[PDB]
């Protein structure tokens, strides 16, 4: 019965935080992404992001993707993972990016693309 | 002037084609994404995606990044990558995608994620 | 003046411990990587690992990368990153890996690398 | 008894050369790898690579990995891939690889590492 739910505001272990809306019965939801440039604490800025989570087997625990469309740069970020219900244990998000920086010659393509992870707790 | 434009029939280096909408004015879109088992063949899988592209200073050769959220397995996979015109003229796509399979323990965390490549050419 | 040292015994968030030997005047390194199964309680596998740490400008962080030739599998591993003096003062190694797997066909190489992170920190 | 071996002269997508020689009977190896920074034609670097290939079973088709200790940079790579010989078909290499820079403040190392592959052809 412990469904692991995207729904609500999370954190994450940077200090970026995050908020996903209702997940539709076709599993696609949107959110802002706030992000933090700098000392953390003075400038921020919201992204928003546009997602499906996988709804084959209605688990708990389903994987999802997302991509965050950033409003500062002309780079683009997507996210996977999955909600798991550890003990109690909050629910936590394990994700992995991919972290796309435009180029301007498709010489430099090669270099465009960051990799890296995000542990996300629900926000207190 | 022509720039490169996500919306139409696209085919990758692994045999496996997709189609994407137009793209509107935040920069969503939504499509399909066809592959298939065994020997290449005859079954073929589709899956519905969704995404945006970066619209930060109207670049000819966007960023993007969209999720593929499987209709035949419980897994997700996000691509992210950037339209370019090739030398050639023609348009490319050059992606990065990763595959987050479903664990059942959140200590398998570790190896739920694979990480790859395509590249994407238009269909005649 | 204390640098950050690769020299040493080391161990991981996934309960993984790993020993690296001297460091030679070229940044080459030798040293033993320990991981567990089941429950992590009881059989204990050793592979061996080679590398080398980036000597360019002498630094007190240095990056490097090593590779792991499992013992007990047909797999390799690829671990990079840099060895920092954490805010807290203590000695950390923050890597990302790739687990590539042995497959038989090349059409199926597309599927053969995983990708995550180890943060390792030094044993009592 | 088609043996695919590391030992000899490679070339790959980005126009970089790679050599490497004898495999011992541990695995271990070492090579150089030249790299096109500029135009291509003019600017070479030559750089030192050590690592192992799997000697697991004695596969046609081993899997490897290997670290690049950048000479002109503080940074380090660390490639992994698979031996395959292809039908009539050269050998051919595929890899993917993590590209690690120095960061000089621990607060920055989520954006350390990029991500790619490499197809590698015997040198002709
Ligand atoms: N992809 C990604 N991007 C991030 C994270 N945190 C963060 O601040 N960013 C921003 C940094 C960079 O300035 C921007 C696009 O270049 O994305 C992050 O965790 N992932
Ligand atoms: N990791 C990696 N690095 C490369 C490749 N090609 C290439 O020229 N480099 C160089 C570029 C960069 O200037 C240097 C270290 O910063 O590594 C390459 O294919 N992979
Ligand atoms: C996340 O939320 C809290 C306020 O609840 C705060 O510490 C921080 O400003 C937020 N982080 C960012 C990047 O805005
Ligand atoms: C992709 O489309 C082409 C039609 O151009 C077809 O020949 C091919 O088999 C398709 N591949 C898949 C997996 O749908
Ligand atoms: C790592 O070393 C510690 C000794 O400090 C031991 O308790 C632990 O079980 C070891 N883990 C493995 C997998 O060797
Ligand atoms: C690779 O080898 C050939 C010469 O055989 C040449 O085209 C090129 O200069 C080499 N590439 C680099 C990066 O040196």
């Amino acid at each position: 019965a412990r469904k692991c739910s995207l729904t609500g505001k999370w954190t994450n272990d940077l200090g970026s935080n995050m908020t996903i809306g209702a997940v539709n019965s076709r599993g696609e939801f949107t959110g802002t992404y706030t992000t933090a440039v700098t000392a953390t604490s003075n400038e921020i800025k919201e992204s928003p992001l546009h997602g499906t989570e996988n709804t084959i087997n209605k688990r708990t625990q389903p994987t999802f993707g997302f991509t965050v469309n950033w409003k500062f740069s002309e780079s683009t970020t997507v996210f996977t993972g999955q909600c798991f219900i550890d003990r109690n244990g909050k629910e936590v998000l394990k994700t992995m990016w991919l972290l796309r920086s435009s180029v301007n010659d498709i010489g430099d393509d090669w270099k465009a693309t960051r990799v890296g992870i995000n542990i996300f707790t629900r926000l207190r």
